[PDB]
């Protein structure tokens, strides 16, 4: 509601702030202006939002506010791309980045494998995805937090197999597969936002896009933000070498001076490949390229 607010929260740049409270009610006001005041009844939406909060963790980066602020992401999209996307779809997909790593203890799928955790054997591929859809359904569930009551059952499947898509998404090893069909798409003219396939994969992209958000935010978001990212990383790397195992240097806390070399190879190979695309088939998504590429030079910048 303040102002500031208000004009801010429309730039693809917009940080949340650090007042905690106050993300609800961006939340709401972002999915009300993406989908009328009169769709979700308020009240069950509140509650949905803070038993959402609840089973996010404490961890540095994977927390609440990233939950957030990936939403914010997608919200900017959606604005900036008004009439592509149904009343369902837009629902779905900001109610899909607000859940979309609930309950995330702060370690990869590879930990989870390697330190043969129960959930690796319930789910064997996109391990912590498949349960960040799990706890989704299991909100859903609970008394008076069903905030799809009023669809049919046919929309409810409809809609909870939006989220459902969208979520594994935002595993990054299925990014780099989907952008190359992606890519082959753009460059031969195949791309045909009809076909549900197609669809499912750029909604796929943008999921992507918004979970790497950090690197489209003006330079000193971004740059305080890699501290989180690395401060998770590094404490896995800590429980890589309490297995047994070198962990890679992303993960090595030792190799700490290289993070500026670490950010130019993620940045050549996933981050600016990524908005590329999307830019290409979305092109008022400009400005998150844009963004990318300004913090591509400010690492370089480092570098020297
Ligand atoms: C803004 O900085 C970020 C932001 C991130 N957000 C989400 N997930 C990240 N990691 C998950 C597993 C890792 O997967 C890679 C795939 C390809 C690579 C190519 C080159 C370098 C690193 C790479 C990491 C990357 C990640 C990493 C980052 O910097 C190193
Ligand atoms: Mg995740
Ligand atoms: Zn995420």
């Amino acid at each position: 509601l303040p102002a500031r607010i208000c004009r801010d929260i429309e730039l693809f740049h917009f940080d949340i702030g650090p007042f905690e409270n106050m993300w609800p009610g961006i939340f709401v006001y972002m999915i009300h202006r993406s989908c009328g005041t009169s769709c979700f009844e308020l009240e069950k939406l509140c509650r949905f939002i803070m038993s959402v909060k609840k089973n996010y963790r404490r961890v540095p980066y994977h927390n609440w506010k990233h939950a957030v602020t990936v939403a914010h992401c997608m919200y900017a999209i959606l604005q900036n791309n008004n009439g592509l996307f149904t009343d369902l779809e837009r629902k779905g997909l900001l109610i899909a980045c607000l859940c979309h790593d609930l309950d995330h203890r702060g370690f990869s799928n590879s930990y989870l494998q390697k330190f043969d955790h129960p959930l690796a054997a319930l789910y064997s591929t996109s391990t912590m995805e498949q349960h960040h859809f799990s706890q989704t359904v299991s909100i859903l569930q609970l008394e008076g937090h069903n905030i799809f009551s009023t669809l049919s059952s046919s929309e409810y499947e409809q809609v909870l197999e939006i989220i459902r898509k969208a979520i594994i998404a935002t595993d990054l090893a299925l990014y780099f597969g989907n952008r190359k069909q992606l890519e082959e798409m753009y460059q031969t003219g195949s791309l045909n936002l009809h076909n549900q396939s197609h669809r499912d994969r750029v909604i796929g992209l943008m999921m992507t896009a918004c979970d790497l958000c950090s690197v489209t935010k003006l330079w000193p978001v971004t740059k305080l933000t890699a501290n989180d990212i690395y401060a998770e990383f590094w404490a896995e790397g800590d429980e890589m070498k309490k297995l047994g195992i070198q962990p890679i240097p992303m993960m090595d806390r030792d190799k700490r001076d290289e993070v500026p070399q670490g950010q130019l190879g993620f940045y050549n190979a996933v981050a600016i490949p990524c908005y590329t695309t999307l830019t290409q088939i979305l092109p008022p998504t400009e400005p998150l390229l844009k963004a990318c590429r300004d913090n591509l030079n400010q690492w370089e910048k480092v570098i020297r």
